[PDB]
């Protein structure tokens, strides 16, 4: 059993060495520790070209894949007061460690992998799973230091899907030599997924076990859901931006989820290549988004609505350039995907910023969110099921149909968003009428 928190004082003069010591050496923790838990989602997305030579695949798979992002769904409902009471030293670990293991049941036992949903249900645990990894990851960042916080978090949302969601396709890429079979090699990544997990644990603490120092070091010292409901709940711009995101998620995902699959079906050129652009590709959105945000501060003067119009308007016109590719897209996707994934996270950051905006004072939390969730949640379940099924009884066009379609309304209603707040400014005028 744990939870257990089993704090005890040796302050003993000069705390403060063990703390920069400490602090350096927890920050990684959680840090790897999270980044751990993306080379577990998306491991069935590079299984289904590899399955289903086999008749398997309908566009069904997607349907599977699906698992993942509803079980994440109904999971933060509960998980986000477990971590509250349990350790985020042992909590973290336990969750991934606990989930990439599940992922082996796949890679290794035939029934569990290939039967057409029992994935499904298998896949859609490591939904639940993955859920715990973020919040322990929150309450730990509470133990860092108040008001310093906005900065070791500024790293850690859009660092953590990346560096480690890049890197599972370039394992499988090199598994394939030393473990042959090709079917099911999605294994691999899990395996050592579960080693980080340990070096999660062996250097993560609460650290107000041994310091005993709430963190004082400066002497910071700092309703209920309605709000959701009272001014979120109507507020028609935030809906606009949130049906926005969805679509926004949906050129993200879906794309990147078939970009192994389609590669290879159309375009066939080679495995080899292929994985080492979906690398590339989640990879290369580090640079793009960090410079996503100065670019919106220094020359769009802050107007965020406006820059993922920049930027979403130059992810759909390389999105259709390479929607028209023959076999001769071997110098041109590589291109493409380096640039598509460059900018696909420019709106799903600059949405969520923009949300804190479209309300009043504490809303903007809740605002902001919802915006993410509706904008995940949804932008997923399409990003992976519905495409499939819109190449079944369609062509495989009619998958970029949907996504350069998605794309943009996200911008003509990036666009109303950004009509509605300002006319909704000019109303102010009529306060002072009676």
């Amino acid at each position: 059993f744990k939870p257990a928190p089993h704090k005890a004082r040796l302050p003993a003069a000069e705390i403060d060495p063990t703390y920069r010591r400490l602090r350096w050496q927890i920050f990684l923790g959680i840090f790897f520790g999270y980044a751990a838990y993306y080379l577990v989602r998306k491991n069935f997305a590079l299984a289904m070209p590899y399955l289903v030579e086999q008749g398997f695949s309908r566009g069904d798979l997607g349907f599977a894949l699906s698992g993942i992002s509803i079980a994440y769904g109904f999971s933060k409902f509960i998980m986000g007061s477990v971590s509250d009471r349990s350790n985020p030293r042992v909590f973290l670990p336990a969750g991934l460690i606990l989930a990439a293991a599940v992922m082996l049941f796949m890679g290794f036992v035939p029934w569990a992998t290939s039967s057409i949903a029992v994935m499904f249900v298998l896949l859609f645990l490591c939904g639940w799973f993955q859920g715990m990894g973020w919040p322990p990851c929150g309450r730990t960042m509470v133990h860092w230091w108040s008001q310093k916080e906005r900065g070791g978090i500024v790293s850690v949302w859009n660092c953590a899907h990346n560096v480690g969601g890049g890197i599972p396709p370039l394992l499988f890429l090199l598994g394939m030599a030393w473990f042959n079979d090709w079917h099911a090699a999605l294994y691999m990544p899990a395996f050592c997924a579960i080693l980080v997990a340990l070096f999660a644990f062996a250097m993560m603490r609460d650290t107000p076990q041994s310091c005993g120092l709430p963190p004082i070091e400066e002497y910071k010292n700092d309703t209920a859901k309605q709000i959701f409901m009272q001014y979120v709940l109507p507020n028609k711009l935030l809906w606009y931006i949130a049906i926005a995101n969805v679509f926004v998620y949906l050129l993200r995902y879906g794309i990147l989820d078939w970009s192994p699959t389609y590669l290879k079906e159309v375009k066939h050129f080679a495995l080899d290549k292929s994985s080492w652009a979906y690398f590339l590709y989640e990879y290369a959105g580090i640079p793009g988004t960090l410079l996503c945000g100065w670019m919106s501060d220094k020359v769009f003067r802050g107007n965020r609505g406006a820059t993922g119009v920049f930027f979403m308007t130059l992810v759909t016109i390389a999105t259709i350039v390479y929607w028209m590719n023959p076999a001769g897209n071997p110098t041109v996707d590589m291109i493409c995907m380096i640039v598509i994934g460059f900018l696909i996270y420019g709106p799903v950051m600059l949405i969520g910023l923009h949300a804190l905006e479209l309300a009043p004072k504490k809303a903007a939390g809740t605002a902001a969110g919802f915006t993410g969730l509706f904008g995940y949640l949804g932008g997923s379940v399409a990003a992976s099921a519905i495409v499939g099924y819109t190449v079944d009884f369609f062509g495989w066009d009619g998958g970029f149909m949907v996504m350069i379609g998605g794309s943009i309304l996200a911008v003509i209603l990036l666009i109303v968003v950004m009509i509605g707040e300002k006319r909704r400014h000019e109303q102010l005028l009529q306060e002072l009428v009676p």
